[PDB]
């Protein structure tokens, strides 16, 4: 049936029993009254059944042994659906899917039933949750650590081409793969007041709200570790929130409580874009608050709490703890541990620092300045009066060691302060997590070589050492195996299985480059997949698209700087064309744009009502016939890239040189079969760079490119006035072509192209469309398109998320990652 | 053991087997970090596999058969713990007890970590559950309705002798009994305006909450019949509660959906008393709305969904359904049921009209007009305006026979109305329940007359048919096997043990009167209750007490008509006696206050103080020793009740002739071996009816000398002028003696019993003390007590729920009960 697993014969009959067992037992139904969503969940009970043991194992075994832990602290987890995934890495898949075919039903069918994880924005969230599946399947002791959001991103609805949000009730039916652990529950403070006493500072009258976990598992691959993602959830306390008397109502106090657990009820959902609002600084302090105790409870029991030194020496807490900032969200963690290092467990000022920079690591993310975290502070001070204190402290000092290294630069120590005077003061996130980390990190070389040149610089110039880089990562387990397995099977079928773990294996691959058989199959999973969407397609969502045009795809969130507005100019272009010359042969193409724009983005909003506007018209002109078709993607997700994806032909990776970080949408489409054309910018270019640029579609500005025209000074009106088929577009927009019944509807998007562009759609405009000329060249050559995506296939090893685990292992956390199978699961009960 | 059940070989090892499955398998633990808890879920979710065989096949057999189902609609539900019960029900005690043995485990230990399910009150919430555990055990097809409120009632805390209340957050760890039905949630309606159109009214603009089940199973007494308790969950929809666009903010809207939300969030913990509160009639319509649709749905299935004279006709509808209404709080049925019926079905008003009466019943708890539901109209005519023009149309048709009746009676048109004018206009619902329902009953003998005579003449008058009484009754298994084992067993030794489902039986005991060795047996039991019970006391709550002492309880909520008050006055009597003359001998008590009083409720948290004041002085008087102590005990529920009671001698049912309903906790204490001291009020008379007024210590006004009294004019001054020991406490609590640092606290209470007692303490006190002396002289002798005592035990058989519900069956419902063992619960899986 394909490599996933064996089906053998004692453990078909096993898992139909116990699916059996759970349907009537847990599920409470019979036969005639199940439904697919009931035999869904007795197939998750029974797939989670099978990783408690070496849950239970894995977790006893660190205990025994106390390794370093390793301790990533974000604000979110992408994780999507977890049924097939947990088949995948414990070789499940072929036998669930034998014995659930016995018992008379479609696995595929059931694993549409399950609700995903949405528990993230975007790029920033599944990283997290690509590097969950990594440090697992490399055997580390790591656990993830968050919010258990009970509503994540909302899903979208398009409207009369608008964007509607609604809530995501994720939970609404259950969650068979979390375990609340109510006896773990923690106390979190807020707000209060200091007090200078005699020996030490204490934070004294402070409103409580209790943190309880929710652990889920997180199996490696094939290793037989599971590892924990611990989740927390916000619970109010039984006493104060109704034993501060004196009249208000008793009802009323219980119907309160619904406040202190406000803090854990949804996501942000804002990408790359910081909005500072209480709710959310109180979620940072959350989790970091609760994490911190857990934390620190588990390193006084290690080996240390049984002997060692005897006495309670943190000196060998950074040999033991390694804590992982996912972005500056989690950055309260620095003031926090000084606070219960200092103030509670009584260590000096310099003893504490020394520990907590050891153990603190952090990651940076993006360098658009709308994106930074710049906490008010009149916020910090009510909220959380005595790590505002802290920071100020831990700001003297650093600015002391600053003015030793350059005496005399004043202007060197406002800049690099970490409080920014001004309107309102507010505390500079960034800063603070560069001040008390061990290393700060970019997300792919050009990124991290910007922040040492640009935004960091003069704190890379102070300490050098901090800085790194560590290229992002995908999983080849949910993005290959899970998502494509009709393209993994035939990699197998010639190279074995030891890349699915090991994908740099992927190279052996070139020697096929001029294989027949393998272009064939290659273009064959290719088309079945193309066929398979195109259906998916007409099922859930309804109107036709043609199989056999080229799957031209961009996934992502909507942005200024993604330039979904550029891949609009392109798809008029094409619209325009034929419309001049009906007659003329162009290669067909099936555009797809999908993505969410957050809900008080105006301009992201406009940018989707164009995109189905132009398909409005593009979609019913008679003289266009079946050679393009636009079509918006609906509710772009997890679940959603992972049919996507797979189906693409070509990849839209086409930022604004400098402004995407790194991306790793692009990656998955490298590693699923799908020529990339985008800009020399994030990790595009070590993409390029891996492939070969011939193997690649770039076009545009460079870096430097960017910055020599903002010298000068970008001047839309002379693209306009030098481009007569962009003008052409421009005035299409303005004259209501593309919005007959309200003629002025997008002319913010017009306004703000031709005055206000910072991300100069009209400068790449030339290149990207001769560009896309040669793409579609290639195109109509399918043995040689074929043949290029081998070489892309064959090249993207390096972007494994095993890869970039392994080296913040060595480089950062001190670690050595293994691939050592855990003792088998095996029952056993002490 | 005890007829605990058998302890067999088989079983034992297979429960055993089956605890470890789930202390892996569920809790995701093992051995080495397990907690009491998680041996009490393992236990727990052990117990709960056997019955989910049985509940499967006991729902499908109603399917089959399709008899007559009786729905109990009522807001409480006071369940109390249910894996005991569960256990004895399934004849599992002693395996599970032999099994947990061998694991290492103390049941008994377990069994004191489940939390009590407080889902009610008092009396109407507990009478609820004993009814449904009677219901099952006589296989009825019947079903509980309300409301999953996830706050119950609060649990109390005693500070500084004041009461606290706090948050009963029962759900925190979970709750292993119930399961959620996600997917038969319903909508239900609020607010919204009314169209008159063309064919009909229309319900229009509404609010729409969604009503979401949760099923816990109802096991009846070892018979393989498990029948359902549904309770619902409000949960917001995810639409409007989101979509209802154009500004607000996309957080705050999602923050939001806990308004929608707090509809079964707390339940309200007023016992007789009417709050009217818009929360409170939310709850109600809620739990109305959401019941009826489910109640309509079996039914359009049923055999009509199929066949029968094809037509929906409704004409059987009443052959096939029967709503009892547990008080009024449920009385939105009566105008729900004509809406759905006229304005979705379009059945004519006359039909509809009379398939609704010929459906609904409705029982009555009390006659106070304190706690009659008169909702002012201003009300229901913005939340439920289609209802409130339902309720008007049924008036005037009403009141149009009533007009026939009694021709030229103008006052009796008013007294009758449904609406009553005035500062405000309201609705009695009262009088909505009468007028819509063919049978209308008291809880007592005593009480249903006083309905008759009094509350309801006028309804009485017009239709005497309809007016019944059902006098209350307990379970005989939560209320003496499970909470009496000894008392069981003793009895099970000389009479077998079909007494426990046919409490008759326990007459037979009579002829053991004058038998040496039951004397003795019954004394030895009581003494070993008495001996758990006094050493249960310094294990949770602390301080020592005398077990050879004469055990002197009143537990039951804290109100002025039960009169606690009066036993206050008793025990200061008794202290002012002893210190009077010391060196007397009297014979010692301890007696025992304990109850919850309402949170608004000022006099009754006044005398809960007054309480404690007592204990603080008669406690710490070294002249008085042992031969006094007065307890009051904390946090009174179903719990604690199943403890004391079979503690207790003296059992204290002192409420002023004609307000106490009936009373249960009073037929509790009989069927345990305590002796009555009482009024003639609510089911008192019927237990010294039933055991012979020399075995009972009736006291005080009848309630024909209350009426006199009234006539005259109560006056309070008078027995305070006469009586000189009264006088002497009056004038204690006035000058501070009780209360030395706030010697005026007491004036509140000092104040309402000379000037506004509506409930005469002062007027019984004498017959009370004088007749306090006549069982303190029996109590001295032993033999003779205990003789009194087999009297009662052996005569309360009549005060069984079985007894009752098979006449709410027969007399109401029109169905035959049955004691026929379900088919075994045996495998299978069509
Ligand atoms: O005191 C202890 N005795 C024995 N095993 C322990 C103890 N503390 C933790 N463990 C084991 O270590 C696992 C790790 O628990 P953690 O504290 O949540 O990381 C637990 O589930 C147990 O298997
Ligand atoms: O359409 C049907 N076919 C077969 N069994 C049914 C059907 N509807 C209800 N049942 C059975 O009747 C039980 C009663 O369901 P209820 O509607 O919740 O009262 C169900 O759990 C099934 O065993
Ligand atoms: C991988 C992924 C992302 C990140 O995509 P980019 O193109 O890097 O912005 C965002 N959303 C989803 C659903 C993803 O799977
Ligand atoms: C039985 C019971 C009641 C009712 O007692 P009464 O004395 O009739 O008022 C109230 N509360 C609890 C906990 C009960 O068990
Ligand atoms: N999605 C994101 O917010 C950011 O983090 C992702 C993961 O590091 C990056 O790939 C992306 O370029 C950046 O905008
Ligand atoms: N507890 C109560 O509210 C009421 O209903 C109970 C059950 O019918 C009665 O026994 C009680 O006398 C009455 O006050």
């Amino acid at each position: 049936i394909s490599v996933r697993g064996l089906a053998g014969v004692e453990n078909v009959t096993e898992l139909k029993k116990n699916f059996n067992r759970h349907l009537h037992f847990t599920l409470v139904k019979d036969r005639n009254v199940a439904t697919p969503r009931d035999y869904y969940f007795a197939l998750a009970h029974t797939v989670r059944d099978h990783l408690v043991g070496r849950w239970i194992r894995t977790q006893q075994h660190y205990y025994e042994k106390d390794p370093k832990r390793i301790y990533y602290l974000s604000l979110e987890f992408y994780m999507g659906r977890t049924l097939q995934n947990t088949m995948v890495n414990l070789a499940l898949e072929n036998a669930c899917d034998e014995a659930t075919y016995q018992l008379g039903l479609d696995m595929e069918e059931l694993e549409e039933i399950e609700e995903d994880a949405g528990l993230g924005n975007g790029g920033l969230g599944r990283l997290a949750a690509c590097f969950l599946d990594s440090m697992a399947t490399l055997g580390l002791a790591a656990y993830g650590y968050g919010i258990r959001y009970e509503f994540g991103i909302f899903n979208q609805k398009i409207c009369g081409g608008w964007q509607m949000e609604e809530a995501d009730d994720w939970l609404r039916y259950g969650n068979p793969w979390e375990k609340a652990r109510p006896e773990f529950t923690l106390p979190v403070h807020f707000y209060g007041r200091v007090e200078h006493t005699s020996q030490g500072a204490k934070w004294v009258d402070t409103q409580v709200v209790l943190a309880m976990p929710y652990d889920t598992p997180v199996p490696g691959y094939r290793n037989n570790v599971v590892n924990t993602m611990r989740l927390w959830s916000a619970k109010a306390p039984n006493d104060f929130n109704l034993k501060d008397f004196n009249v208000g109502g008793y009802i009323q106090a219980v119907l309160d409580r619904n406040l202190a657990e406000n803090i854990s009820r949804v996501l942000y959902p804002n990408d790359n874009f910081f909005e500072g609002k209480e709710l959310r600084l109180k979620q940072e302090y959350f989790v970091v608050a609760a994490t911190l105790q857990d934390i620190i409870r588990r390193f006084k029991s290690s080996k240390f709490g049984c002997r060692d030194p005897v006495r309670t020496n943190f000196d060998a807490f950074p040999d033991k703890v390694a804590i992982q900032l996912n972005d500056t969200h989690p950055s309260l963690a620095i003031p926090e541990l000084m606070r219960v290092l200092v103030d509670l467990e009584r260590l000096d000022w310099d003893k504490a620092w020394e520990v907590t920079v050891k153990t603190c690591a952090y990651t940076n993310h993006t360098v658009i300045p709308e994106a930074l975290e710049r906490w008010p502070v009149h916020l910090l001070e009510t909220l959380l009066p005595r790590h505002l204190q802290i920071i100020y402290e831990i700001n003297q000092r650093f600015l002391n060691r600053v003015a030793a290294a350059f005496p005399g630069d004043v202007d060197r120590l406002r800049r690099m302060s970490l409080v920014e005077e001004g309107a309102v003061k507010r505390i500079n996130m960034a800063h603070l997590c560069i001040a008390g980390s061990h290393a700060v990190n970019g997300v792919a070389r050009i990124h991290s070589e910007i922040l040492k040149k640009t935004i960091f610089k003069d704190f890379y110039e102070l300490e050098p050492h901090k800085f790194q880089n560590k290229t992002n990562g995908i999983t080849p387990r949910r993005w290959l195996v899970l998502c494509n397995p009709g393209l993994a099977e035939i990699i197998a079928e010639r190279i074995g299985e030891e890349y699915i773990s090991d994908l740099d294996q992927l190279r052996k691959l070139l020697s096929y480059v001029d294989d027949e058989a393998f272009i064939r199959d290659v273009a064959k999973v290719k088309q079945e997949n193309k066929l398979k969407f195109a259906a998916y397609l007409e099922r859930e969502y309804k109107v036709h698209i043609n199989p056999n045009s080229l799957f031209d795809v961009q996934v992502k969130r909507i942005h200024e700087y993604k330039r979904q507005l550029l891949n609009c100019l392109h798809v008029i272009t094409l619209y325009n064309r034929i419309k001049k010359e009906p007659n003329k042969f162009v290669v067909p193409r099936t555009v797809m744009i999908g993505g969410k724009a957050a809900p008080g983005y105006h301009m992201a909003k406009m940018i989707i009502k164009l995109i189905t506007a132009i398909g409005d018209v593009v979609n019913h002109d008679p003289v266009v016939g079946d050679r393009l078709r636009v079509i918006f993607l609906e509710n772009y997700r997890v679940s959603l890239a992972e049919k996507v994806i797979p189906a693409a032909d070509l990849s839209e990776q086409i930022s604004t040189a400098g402004t995407e970080a790194s991306g790793t949408g692009n990656m998955k489409f490298m590693l699923n079969g799908a020529l990339t054309i985008g800009t020399m910018d994030g990790a595009n270019v070590e993409m390029a760079e891996e492939a070969g640029e011939e193997n690649f579609f770039i076009f545009g500005m460079r870096v430097e490119d960017v910055d020599r025209l903002d010298q000068r000074g970008y001047n839309a009106q002379e693209y306009y006035d030098r481009i007569p088929e962009l003008r052409q577009i421009i005035e299409q927009l303005s004259s209501g072509f593309f919005s007959p019944k309200q003629p002025d509807l997008f002319k913010d998007i017009v306004n703000m192209l031709m005055h206000h562009d910072r991300f100069k759609v009209f400068a790449d405009y030339e290149e990207y469309v001769k560009c896309q000329e040669r793409v579609s060249a290639l195109y109509k050559n399918p043995r040689e398109w074929t043949r290029m995506v081998i070489r892309n296939i064959a090249t993207s090893g390096k972007f494994s998320s095993d890869r970039t685990i392994a080296q913040y292992a060595r480089e950062i956390w001190g670690v050595e990652p293994s691939r050592q199978r855990l003792p088998a699961p095996d029952e056993k009960i002490p």
